[PDB]
């Protein structure tokens, strides 16, 4: 018995001009034509028939949600109120789960392309979740020092790959982030988790009782009761809600590709830099990620740059500023 | 009694990705819907008939001549052969004035705003013409420092205004145009001339022959004669071939505000860094240079930058680089 959680909360605003206020991270099609959600939906399928895969995302982004994933029941999509980010959709997920239940929570919105490492690690954490209890959490094995994503200390060992959490830390300094590489005691917070459905709620019921309390004995499917539940919940990652106060939380180390999708920065890395061809001329420019649509786009005298063009618009972006392109939908919309 | 010598010949290339690849520069609408050469030709009709303006382009573009300069008259336009720089064009079209009469030589590619203080320099320039001989130019006072434009060293002072040169200058490297600019003794070479059609007559048999004597007997409207006497002559301009090796050239310090139209820096300087907008929005980026096209155009993280959206194409080019633009339209076909 195993319980899937989808979190399908995100804003495409990082990925504009592709992404559009009526289109969310969620259901960009960034890779091989199909969507981030899908590839994770279909990911989750490898292992579990889809009565067991729970999606938890507003109501605007319901409907489509359906169309996106057919095989899942109408039943197990349950609609949000309001964003209030990932723990209350944490809490409201996992109350669907049995007490013994496990409960595996996955971002929408990341990229996983090996399917059975992925269910390897997983398989694992399910064996020591059994052996150990408490919250799981999945920490990337860093293969750079990477600023753009946060951090988990390694602590006590109680088996192989298994280990107790010694600290969270955030993003670090690219000094900072190279000694956690070369150290070999920390790992990239994934977002994954894994916990038995009744450890969480009453994990969160010290950690954060507003939580608790007012979504203690609210059916998370009768639309309007979890209205007023939400209305009185505050906007708090599950990370900074539960998991950064916990003293029984644990990592399994996670041998595979894995990333965030952060921003176009992040596709840039997968992808690697753009070649020079018919409809992408660089002259004096180096290191350049551009995304042509049915024009050339020549880019001269610019190195480490990245460049959208859409329907939407174009975008220009100097790399490290990546993240500042929500700043751009701000403005815009 | 005064002939006007219209220069009509000029890479466009660097105005991509407004010009096709081989595009007449003369013909691009850079200003209010009117191509350079039209520009030109209306400033010249300010003082002139049209019987005394000779445009001397390439026979390619003598249909479209026509059509841009219909007050013209056909025998007005002088079809070259093939394009082999000024001096052989000036050379044929300075042949059809009377021995003395003045003749101005302007680019058709220019922009001078204030027709009225083209015509006071001019006429400055036809009375200093008239005591004194010799083959005029027309010094810009440099406004600001760049290289690679002409240079002019100012020597004996004739009367005010007009002086003897005492060397042509072609090139520079940088911030020596600052002790150009702040040293004073230098005009920005403007690209006119003027000279008694006599007088530059005999200054090509002087300083180059090969031209003189190929081009001597040779009637300008016939153009199979004109074809065989062009194989024979060198594609040089008049720069090189006569102003910088004569010993009879005079420089008029000019009155009027002046532009060469290089690249899309020149016309930054004209219009102005460009103001966020509805469909220019600007993340931490200053003094960039934006035209838009039909979607909005996002520029985060960039300064001094020239992003140009056409149907042809994005040109996306840092404002130094703006010379290299030929290299794009290198690479595009």
């Amino acid at each position: 018995v195993m319980k899937a959680l989808i979190l399908a909360g995100g804003s495409g605003e990082r990925f504009w001009p592709l992404s559009t206020p009526e289109t969310p991270k969620q259901f960009l099609k960034l890779f091989g034509n199909k969507s981030l959600m899908r590839w994770t939906f279909e990911r989750v399928l490898e292992e579990m028939d889809p009565k067991d895969v729970i999606v938890v995302t507003h109501k605007d982004y319901v409907e489509r949600t359906k169309k996106e994933l057919p095989e899942l029941p109408d039943e197990n999509i349950i609609a949000e109120p309001m964003k209030k980010n990932t723990a209350p959709a944490c809490f409201i997920g996992t109350k669907l789960a049995d007490d013994d239940e496990p409960v595996l929570v996955l971002p929408a919105d990341h990229r996983i392309p090996d399917t059975k490492k992925f269910w390897k690690t997983v398989k694992k954490a399910l064996d020591a979740l059994e052996k150990y209890d408490g919250l799981f959490t999945f920490g990337i094995v860093p293969t750079r020092p990477e600023t753009g994503y946060g951090y988990i200390e390694i602590g006590e060992e109680l088996e192989e790959g298994v280990h107790k959490v010694a600290q969270f830390r955030e993003k670090p300094d690219l000094e900072t982030a190279k000694k956690f590489v070369e150290s070999g005691r920390f790992l990239w917070n994934s977002g994954m988790f894994l916990w038995k459905a009744r450890e969480f709620i009453e994990e969160v019921k010290v950690c954060e009782p507003s939580i608790y309390e007012n979504l203690k004995d609210v059916d998370p499917r009768n639309f309007e009761e979890l209205k007023k539940a939400y209305e009185k919940v505050p906007s708090i990652s599950v990370d900074y809600a539960v998991m950064e106060k916990s003293k029984k939380v644990r990592v399994v180390k996670a041998d595979f590709e894995w990333s965030d999708l952060g921003n176009w920065s992040s596709v840039r890395e997968i992808e690697g830099y753009t070649e020079e061809s018919d409809e992408v001329i660089l002259v004096d420019s180096d290191r350049v990620f551009v995304k042509t649509h049915n024009k050339p786009i020549a880019v001269v005298g610019l190195s480490d740059v990245i460049v959208i063009d859409t329907p939407n618009g174009i975008l220009i972006c100097k790399e490290e500023y990546a993240q500042k392109v929500r700043e751009v939908v701000k403005k815009l919309f």
